């Protein structure tokens, strides 16, 4: 009977009614599979370059090009700062990763991470109105293995083309190293999405779900399942922000952090873990069902589900308990679930649940502040910052239990993060450009979003963008019934 | 007396009658480098990123991002191959320069690149149908010397974001070996803009002008003024198109090439002068007054800075010179000198000036070409190809001394570039796609240059893309005119 609606907002209306609601979930996540193989193939990607410029007549090509561009050259050569208003440098990401671990699906190989940094790279411009691409490099050394230097001399080489770079993806522990040296060598801010981006979001919500409960960040004992770059940078945030890190818990793959763990202390590529385990978990937990019996806070970024968090787990939590599972392109556990368990609020990393707490909704505010006022890195502190804009937006429009976030939805979101981001880091004091207000960069921020987004709508009311094909819809419905039912 | 116009059409009535000839030439140069100053800052640049997929929902990034985006990850780990249609990846160019010889400039330091990288992308866009990004890299070693090995190395690991590369502006005989590596080493195609780019249109022009001066190619006495990348590459084609060697005299800062130039012959870096020294010159001029006089063609392109073409030179060759002075971003010698000199037909490097003998007019066919049938190298016949090509357009529509050459105004010629440099590619084996007929490629290249050019033409008739002032312009013009009148 159902068939869905172009702007694929019925999507659960069109599931039958009679499936179970681990049928919903897994058809949901085999439609989107399906229908991204069809859609990336029907528009050859996702994102294209444009003009930008006055193309009003031929001789325009003299000032664009032979002889005028000469000036632009010899004014670059003579003051390379000039090159962030002569050229798209100023608002030009490169979203540069070396594919070895792409969400949940680990090294997809080197032209493997063009789904997603392409699919970043969109969400800048539309969500943002930053201009990026997708840079997918091989990072393999000589030996055949993916190596912090080679990623690392690659960046030192490309940070002239670009505004900022935007690490996607990487594998730990190169991700530190990469970014701890880049970070500091660069003449462009340089940082990694997967470290403040998730962690700026995912503080975000927990600042609104801990409004929702009533408690206050400093009492609440936490727990957090995988100790990767994302999970690691979060707990980072979430202490610097005030939680008490005594009333806290990491797990890796084996067993909790805590004092004791010399294999962690021993490896100096693993500071940031070794730091956690110097600060947090006093009891030395053995288990993470222990750690969970009256625990408050589950924030999870492990391996993807079905089954990595455990209902058990959930059930044994206090009162209204906040989780957070974000594995992706599946998470440790569905938000029917975890409800079941007894969740009061539940999040993941993807847009077909509600409280969708993924970096998507920080780094284009995140971004577009630095590129604004030239901020030379991305601190803790711009990153706790968007933290801060996002959740306030949320909460002054309306947040309960299934609405904690800010969404993809709501491009009012973005020139509030950069305005707050663009101050706080002249406060930080890394910001070149300090001549400009709060409002100034907010007006900045808006203009170029709004822009960005009337200029994709007109070339698809125009058809430049032809419409998707209702059928191949109705064949990927098809498609994710049948798997769950057939 | 007029103003001038937004098209930029009325430029030569805008410039006062009382100009001399030097005085005109100047300030056309002047307006155009001042222009190029104004118009650069006042849009930020020249090109954007801008969505090519359907936007109708919210759910849609379900399908771009998380969840579904997995699919694409997969997808391409397990088919590299396939990276080329589930992603923009296909039709994406990546124009490479270290900045180290960006037109008669020079070296501009790695941003300093930009404007004229830019200036690439913008035309291929607009002309091609390609998606293309300025990649601008520092090549210095710690000594900080240009290092080539760096290039090749850079270029090996951004390879698998592009679907070609497009190197640029980048010094010999660097530019050699990076070419001839990568060419052979990279999984798509590689070629440097300035070496068989510039030798297509180089060519192309010089057809046309030997039928308007009614000469056999093989019966022309040639003089290039110059051994740089370009000038190498020029004779290289002229010579497999039809010239006589014997009847060819090169001239690099030491003087001719002939086969008593121990100079050039054991530095194997510079191999390409050494055939050139082989083949042709058997007479070894002893200056390029003695070359020049009854010379039928007088080919220039140093770089850089300033080359030297003289009146007398001129004045001693044959029947109907045609001169070729393509130096950017003033030619060696301007056309009237040239004509008053006893040139017939004269080219230059420019737009604003007769007879534009620029890549600008070969390579978006040329790539559209090879990216189509997913041609492994561009060879020299498809080179060629884009010449008879680009020759042909012109003599159809009508040729005359003054207008021996297609423009960047007829976006006809580049899909039938496209198609006839498709052909081609099959014929030498190099294409990866070998069934398609001139037609079905001819039809794949017109409809994306179609909807590039009017997806740029709705975006200004719109006003996203804004009017330029014509105040500036207004000042641009009294600026330029006041350089020379003082
Ligand atoms: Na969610
Ligand atoms: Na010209």
């Amino acid at each position: 009977m159902a068939q869905l609606k172009a702007d694929l907002s019925n999507l659960e209306e069109c599931l039958p009614s009679t499936l179970s609601q681990e049928q919903r979930a897994v058809a949901k996540t085999q439609f989107y599979k399906e229908l991204a193989e069809k859609v990336h193939k029907f528009y050859k990607g996702k994102i294209q370059i444009m003009p930008k410029c006055t193309l009003a007549g031929f001789n325009w090509f003299n000032a664009y090009y032979t002889p005028g561009v000469s000036r632009i050259s010899t004014n670059i050569r003579d003051n390379n700062d000039s090159s962030l208003f002569y050229s798209l440098r100023g608002n030009f990401v490169g979203v540069v990763s070396d594919s070895t671990r792409v969400l949940g699906d680990g090294d997809v190989t080197p032209p493997g991470g063009l789904g997603v940094m392409e699919g970043k790279a969109l969400l800048m411009k539309y969500l943002g109105g930053i201009d990026a691409v997708p840079i997918c490099i091989d990072s393999k050394n000589k030996e055949g293995k993916n190596d912090p230097d080679a990623v690392i001399e690659f960046v030192q080489r490309i940070q002239h083309t670009f505004g900022a770079i935007n690490l996607e993806d990487i594998s730990q522990p190169n991700c530190y190293k990469i970014l701890d040296v880049l970070r500091e060598s660069c003449d462009i801010p340089v940082w990694h999405d997967d470290q403040q981006g998730t962690a700026s979001v995912t503080l975000a919500g927990l600042l609104n779900a801990l409004k929702l409960v009533k408690k206050d960040i400093h009492e609440c004992r936490m727990v957090f399942i995988g100790a990767g770059s994302s999970n690691t940078t979060c707990l980072r945030l979430i202490v610097t922000a005030g939680a008490d890190p005594k009333k806290i818990v990491m797990f890796d793959s084996k067993g909790s952090l805590h004092n004791g763990r010399e294999d962690i202390k021993k490896d100096t590529r693993f500071y940031r873990k070794w730091e956690i385990c110097e600060t947090t978990n006093p009891s030395k937990f053995g288990s993470i069902a222990e750690a969970c019996v009256g625990a408050d806070v589950l924030i999870s970024l492990s391996t993807p589900g079905p089954g990595v968090v455990k209902a058990e787990w959930i059930k044994s939590m206090g009162e209204k308990p906040i989780v957070f599972c974000c594995a992706n392109p599946v998470p440790e556990i569905y938000p029917y679930e975890a409800k079941e368990a007894g969740a009061y609020i539940v999040a993941t990393g993807r847009g077909d649940f509600p409280n969708q707490v993924n970096n998507s909704v920080g780094f284009p505010g995140i971004l577009k502040g630095a590129l604004i006022v030239r901020a030379r890195k991305i601190t803790d502190n711009m990153a706790i910052a968007a933290s801060r804009a996002l959740a306030e937006f949320a909460e002054k429009r309306g947040i309960n239990p299934d609405n904690i976030i800010g969404t993809m939805d709501e491009p009012g979101i973005f020139p509030k993060e950069a305005a707050d981001v663009a101050m706080q880091a002249i406060k930080d004091g890394v910001a070149r450009v300090t001549d400009l207000t709060w409002q100034q960069v907010y007006d900045i921020a808006e203009h170029d979003i709004k822009e960005a987004r009337e200029s994709a709508q007109l070339l698809q009311d125009s058809k430049h963008i032809v419409d998707f094909p209702q059928e191949t819809l109705n064949e990927c419905l098809a498609y994710a019934i049948n798997k769950v039912t057939g």
